[PDB]
């Protein structure tokens, strides 16, 4: 047996701090037989799950000729937001890896993804009350991230770009409002559940 064997994985996955995950990756070989124990969600320089993403774990079972690797984990509420690239490497019985010890030292290798870790936002108990819903006063876009900020108290200034809540926090002129972390991406919330029209009943 020289035939790699190959998996199948997506090249993209989304984590959220303080929340559990689960993805399964599938491996298929010739040989239909695999070394079970030599399965690692491994970095290019090591077999270990890589620093900062040392809580991905990994629950490996063969049904029938497929190789189920579960992904899995709990992102911790302070690790860094940010995004990883990691790889999903199995080993057939005859001892031949998916991806060679030559290709992960120097283009997507198989079982190659990049993990994302995100923040995901809370949204205030109320509502704030404002004059005009599509032209929100200083004061009022003020109330708005005041109450986003004190919803999300584990969104820390080290979290956002800027390191500067208070700009990173953009509430629009109806009250749709996005945050900005420090690896630029993004998160919108809708104004319809940060802002009510005063009186409009
Ligand atoms: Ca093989």
């Amino acid at each position: 047996d020289t035939e790699r064997p190959v998996v199948d994985f997506p090249g993209e996955i989304n984590v959220y701090r303080g929340e559990s995950f689960e993805f399964i990756a599938t491996a298929t070989d010739n040989s239909n037989a695999f070394d079970i124990n030599k399965t690692y969600v491994r970095w290019y320089n090591g077999t270990d799950s890589g620093r900062g993403t040392e809580w991905i774990e990994k629950t490996v079972t063969q049904e029938g000729n497929l190789l189920k690797v579960k992904v899995h984990g709990k992102v911790p509420v302070d690790t860094d937001i940010g995004h990883y690239t990691r790889y999903v490497m199995v080993t057939d019985a005859a001892g031949n890896q998916n991806v060679s010890n030559e290709e992960f030292s120097a283009r997507i290798l198989n079982g190659q993804f990049r993990i994302v870790i995100r923040y995901r936002p809370n949204l205030p108990e109320n509502t704030v009350l404002v004059n005009n819903p599509s032209q929100l006063s200083e004061t009022e876009k003020n109330q708005v991230r005041e109450a986003i900020k004190q919803s999300n108290p584990n969104l820390r200034p080290i979290d956002v770009a800027g390191k500067n809540l208070d700009t990173a926090i953009s509430v629009s002129n109806n009250g749709t409002t996005t945050i900005t972390f420090r690896d630029n991406r993004k998160a919108t919330i809708q104004g319809k559940d940060l802002v009510d029209t005063r009186a409009g009943s």
